């Protein structure tokens, strides 16, 4: 029921919704936690992102390019796709496979790598990503950082 975020994948959350209203939709699909772990810029899935040449004009381009955009019509209500709460599962999985209670932005990226089927995946694809790799610097950068 939400209620296991760190304040940082809130901040995810919150920009994929961002990102939805941005181009007319009114849901939160694996593609607008994509956008949202690119563009918030400061946390560890960001900083894997960036690393791997993942930028978020080229992500927004393709995002468009396999959803289009919608009527603008804006409800209060921005529900998670199906994919996306499947996501969401998969990173509370991550997160306590990495020892943590609560999700992360790593985590929603982990989470997000490994349902591996959605328009998200297909972006990760468009731009030529390769989700093993971006996986595994992600759990590298987790380890480096320990002593903190």
């Amino acid at each position: 029921m939400f209620e296991r975020f760190t304040e940082k994948a809130i901040k995810v959350i919150m920009l994929a919704q961002e990102e939805a209203r941005r181009l007319g939709h009114n849901f939160v699909g694996t593609e607008q936690i994509l956008l949202g772990l690119i563009g918030e810029g400061t946390g560890i899935a960001a900083k894997v992102l960036k690393s791997m040449g993942i930028n978020l004009k080229d992500a927004r381009v393709e995002v468009e390019k396999i959803i289009g955009r919608g009527s603008g019509f804006v409800a209060v209500e921005i529900p998670f796709t199906p994919r996306a709460k499947r996501v969401l599962e998969l990173s509370l999985e991550e997160a306590r496979q990495l020892g943590h209670n609560y999700i992360g932005s790593e985590h929603l990226l982990l989470g997000l790598l490994r349902e591996g089927e959605g328009v998200a995946a297909r972006v990760l694809e468009n731009l030529g990503a390769d989700p093993s790799n971006i996986r595994t610097q992600v759990i590298r950068m987790v380890g480096e950082n320990l002593e903190h």
